[PDB]
C-alpha cells in the first residue's frame, strides 16, 4: 500500500523542475522536501506519492467554523498520511497531529528592501531604517504583515509580549490588508513597495530569497523566536515512531546538514 | 506522590547555592534546570524532589555489558521519574527513553586558550601539534565514535589511540586542563557550555569556529510513562511564551562577569 | 614497407606549414609530432608516410553501435600502423590499442577570456552565470561522463543538459567561442594546448586554477603489433637524452609571440 | 598461491608504524605503497605479502660481474613477483623487467640547507647561494652527490648534457665520497654540513622532507628532468597487463591523486 505525502509548493523545499511538463509522478518535483522524503523511504521501506495541498495553506483553525484547513486539515481528516513540508511545530497543532523531532531550526525574521549604498574617507556604508522589531513597531511609515493562515500570524495573534502585541494590534486593523496569500506575493510586495513594506517570514526562506538574484531584499535584526520544522503524522498512527527514528538517524549521519548546504548555500549567487 | 527528578551538577544548569549548607530540599539548588523544573511542575501540577545522579555521568551503554549508567540508567531502571538536565537527544538514547521536544539548541564546539591558528575542525585534524579530547560517557564522545564522516573519523582515531588519556572525567576538569595546557590542549564540548565558560572570569578560553553539528537538550522520561505528553506540551507552551529565551538570557548573559 | 602514420591537425603538434601548396609528402607538415615521428623512425629505422585522419576526431566509441572513429578507429580497423599524435592514454583506449610510455605530461585545465571570479573548478560549477563546455569526441568529455566525483558529476550533468550545445567540434572552434563570448563561456581543454594558446597573440585568453587531473600522451599502436616494444624503447631513449624537453621548448616557448 | 611484493624502506612510501613490534604480516608497514598494493589487490583479486629487499637498494647493473642488485635484481632472479615501490622507469631497467604506466610523476631536484632570512624597508628576504643546476656545477665551495646504486646516479653517469656531464665528472673523482647509501643519510649530511653539501634526490622525496619538521631544508630551482614511478614486474609475466589496467583504473578514478594529497600535503608539519 502506498501512503499519501502531502506538501506545499515553497522554494527551496518543493519546486517544480524546468522540464516538468513531460515528467510524471514524484519526478516532477524537486527540492529539500523531496530529498527528505527519499531519505525517509530509504530508512523505512514504503512507497509514497507526492501531492500538493489543494488550498495551498500550511494550516490554521477558524474560530467560528472550527475546521482545520491546509496540510494540517488534510492530515486530521484522513486525506493524507504524512506531511514532509516546512511545517512549524506549534502547541495548537501538536494537540491534533503528531510531530517528529525538528529537522531544521528557524525563527521569525524581518525582510525589507535593500537600501542603496550611501556615498558619504571615501567609504561606502549601508544604513537601513529598520534595525530591530521594536523600532519597526514604533514607526508608522513602513507597513508590515505576515502570511495569511500561517504560524507567524498565529504567533503574533497569541503573543503577550508588548512589542509583538503592539504589532498584532496594528496588523488586525490595517487598511489595506497587510497580510499576503503566499510567500512569493509578500516578496513581490516588498520588492515593488519601494521600501514601504516589511515582510515577516521564517529565517530560512528569508536567507534563501536573499541569496538569489536580483537580491534586492535583506534580513534585518535577529530572529524573533526559535522554532523548528517537524514531520507531521495523524494522531494514533503507526508511522510516527519510525519517522522520528529516521529523522534522528539522518541528523546523526549528517544528511540534514549536507542537504541544507547543497540546497541553500551551494546554489546562491550575487 | 513526589516525583524524583534526576539531574547533574553542571553550571549554569544546576549549581550548589552559596548557603546550601543551611538549606534543605530543593531550596539548596539553583540554575537554568531548576527554574525549568519548577515551571514544568507548575504547568503539569505535581510535587517534585531534586536529586543529583550518583555518578556524574550523563549516560552511556558499556560494551559487552549493555548496562546504562548516569541519568539514562536512572531512568531505564526505574530509579527516577523524569530527567530535567542538559541531556542531548540522541538516536541511541531515544530507543530506550522518551525525549520531549528540545528546549535549548546546541552543537559541538572547540575551546582553546586565549590569531587563532586552529580555526575550524579540519585544520585541527590537520595538525598533530595540538591535542584534542572530549568528555567520557557523553554524547560528544559517542558522536565522534560512531561518526562516518572522514574528518571526524580521523579525530576519533586520534582520540582512541593517544597517551596519556585525552578524555576527561568532567567538563570543569576539561576546561581546567585547557587553561593549564598553555595552548597545547583543545576541548570539544557543547556550544552552550563553551559560551558560558568564555563569558566568565578569567576569560582565558575562547570558542573558535562554528558548531560541528546541531542537536538539542530534551526532558527525558521513562519509556511508556504517563508524563511524556504533559511535559512535551509544557515545553511547547514555555517555548511559545518566551519563557525559555528569558531563562537562557538570565542564566547566560544577565550576570556577565567579563568585559565583552 | 612504408609505415602509414595517422595524425590530427592540432597546433603545435601538426601544422600545414606556410607553403604547403608547393610541397608534397611529409615535407608539407611541421610541428612537435612531426619531429617526434622523425626521431621515432630514425631510432627504429623504418620509412613512414604522414596521413591526416579523415574525421578530425581523436577517437571514441558511440553507444549502441560500438564502432571506433578517429585515429583509434584507424588503428583498431587496420587502416593505420602507428599514431604519433596528442592522443591521451585512457583505460578504454588501452583495452583495444597498445600505448607506449607517455612522452608529454598534461592535465585538464579551465580557460576564460582575459582576478578571475571563476577561480577553480568548484566555483566554476557553482556559478551558473558562466557556461563551460568540452571538445566533442575527446578524452575530456569521456572523463567527465565516467567521473564519480561529485563536483565533476555536477559539471557533466550541466554539460549534457545544456541549451544550446555547450560542446564544440574542434579545439580552435572552442578557442574562438571563448574569445567571442566576452567572458561568458569557458573552455575545458588540455594543459599543453591551453598554454600554447595563451602564449600566442592576441593573448586574450588565460588559464585559471590548476589541473583537474594528470594524464599523458602516448604513441598508439595496434594491439598485438611488432612496433610496440621498439617505439616504447625509442620513447624511453628520447626522454633520457632530453630530446622531448628540447622539442617541447622549441615548439612552446622558443617562438613566444606574446607579451609575457 | 600468494605472490611476493618487494618494497624499499622509504618515506612516505613504506614506513613502519609506531606500534610495529607487536604487529605481524602486512599490518606492520604503512605509507603510500601499502595503500597502492591494497588498491591493486582490490582491483585484481590476489593475496600478497610485503617484503623488504635485503640490501636496501633500488637496483643497479653492477659492472664486470654484470649482476643486477636491489629490487630490480631480486625481481630478475625470480625471488620476487612484483615491486610496488618508488622505482624509476629507465631504459636500462625496461630491458630486463616489465614496467607499468607511471603512477606518479617526478624529477631530479636539488636539496640544500635552508639559509637564514636576510636582515634587510624592514622587509625580510631569503637568499640562497644556489639557484639552478649550472651554477651549482660551476662553483666548488659546496659539495654535492647522489644516492649510490640509484637512478639519479645512473642518469648523471650516462648524461651527455654539458652541465650534467661536468657534475658527473666532479662526482666520480671527489674525495671524500659524496655518494650516500640511503636517502636519510643524504638528508643528515645536508643538515649537518651547514650549507656545504647539496643532495640530488627526486622531487617527491624532496617535497615530503620539506613539509616535515624540523624543515631546515629547501628545494632550489626546478626539476632537472621528467620521469615517473612504475610498478615493475618480471619479463614475460602474467601480472603485467592486469597491473597496468589497475593502474589506469586508479588514475582515472582519482584514487592516486587523493592518496598523494593525503600522504604528502595533508600531514604537513610546517
Ligand atoms: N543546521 S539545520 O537548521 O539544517 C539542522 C537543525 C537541526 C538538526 C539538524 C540540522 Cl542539519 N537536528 C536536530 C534533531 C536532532 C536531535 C536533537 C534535536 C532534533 C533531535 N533538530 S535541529 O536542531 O532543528
Ligand atoms: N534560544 S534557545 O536555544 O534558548 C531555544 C531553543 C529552542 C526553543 C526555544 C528556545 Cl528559547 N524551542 C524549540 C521547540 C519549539 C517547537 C519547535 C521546535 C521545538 C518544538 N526547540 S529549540 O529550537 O531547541
Ligand atoms: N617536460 S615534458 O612534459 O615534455 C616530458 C614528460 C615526460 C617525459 C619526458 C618529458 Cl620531456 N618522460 C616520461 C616517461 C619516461 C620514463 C618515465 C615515465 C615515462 C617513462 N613520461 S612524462 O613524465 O609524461
Ligand atoms: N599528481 S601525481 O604525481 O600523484 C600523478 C601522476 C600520474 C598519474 C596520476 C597521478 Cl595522481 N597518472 C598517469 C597515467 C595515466 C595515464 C596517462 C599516463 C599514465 C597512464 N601517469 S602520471 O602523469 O605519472
Ligand atoms: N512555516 C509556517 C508558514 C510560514 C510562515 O508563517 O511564515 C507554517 O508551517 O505554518
Ligand atoms: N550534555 C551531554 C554531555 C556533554 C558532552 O558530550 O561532552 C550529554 O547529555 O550527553
Ligand atoms: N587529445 C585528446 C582530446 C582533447 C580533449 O579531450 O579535449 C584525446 O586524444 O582524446
Ligand atoms: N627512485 C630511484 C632511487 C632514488 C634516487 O636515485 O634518487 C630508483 O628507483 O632508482
Amino acid at each position: 500500500k502506498t501512503v499519501v505525502v502531502t506538501t506545499i509548493l515553497e522554494s527551496p523545499y518543493v519546486m517544480m523542475k524546468k522540464n516538468h511538463e513531460m515528467l510524471e509522478g514524484n519526478e516532477r518535483y524537486e527540492g529539500y522536501c523531496v530529498d527528505l522524503a527519499a531519505e525517509i523511504a530509504k530508512h523505512c521501506g514504503f512507497k509514497y506519492k507526492l501531492t500538493i495541498v489543494g488550498d495551498g495553506k500550511y494550516g490554521a483553525r477558524d474560530a467560528d467554523t472550527k475546521i482545520w484547513n491546509g496540510m494540517v486539515g488534510e492530515l486530521v481528516y484522513g486525506k493524507a498520511d504524512i506531511a514532509i513540508a516546512p511545517l512549524t511545530i506549534t502547541l495548537v497543532r501538536e494537540e491534533v497531529i503528531d510531530f517528529s523531532k525538528p529537522f531544521m531550526s528557524l525563527g521569525i525574521s524581518i525582510m525589507i528592501k535593500k537600501p542603496q549604498k550611501s556615498k558619504p574617507l571615501t567609504v561606502e556604508r549601508m544604513v537601513s531604517p529598520i534595525e530591530s522589531a521594536e523600532d519597526l513597531s514604533k514607526q508608522t511609515e513602513i507597513a508590515y504583515g505576515t502570511l495569511d493562515s500561517g504560524s507567524t500570524k498565529e504567533f503574533f495573534r497569541r503573543s503577550k509580549i508588548a512589542v509583538f502585541d503592539k504589532m498584532w494590534t496594528y496588523m488586525r486593523s490595517a487598511e489595506p490588508s497587510v497580510f499576503v496569500r503566499t510567500t512569493a506575493e509578500g516578496v513581490a510586495r516588498v520588492r515593488k513597495s519601494k521600501g514601504k513594506y516589511a515582510y515577516l517570514l521564517e529565517s530560512t526562506m528569508n536567507e534563501y530569497i536573499e541569496q538569489r538574484k536580483p537580491c534586492d531584499t535583506m534580513k534585518v535584526g535577529g530572529n524573533l523566536d526559535s522554532k523548528g520544522y517537524g514531520i507531521a503524522t495523524p494522531k494514533g498512527s503507526s508511522l510516527g515512531t519510525p519517522v522520528n527514528l529516521a529523522v534522528l538517524k539522518l541528523s546523526e549521519q549528517g544528511v540534514l546538514d549536507k542537504l541544507k548546504n547543497k540546497w541553500w548555500y551551494d546554489k546562491g549567487e550575487c
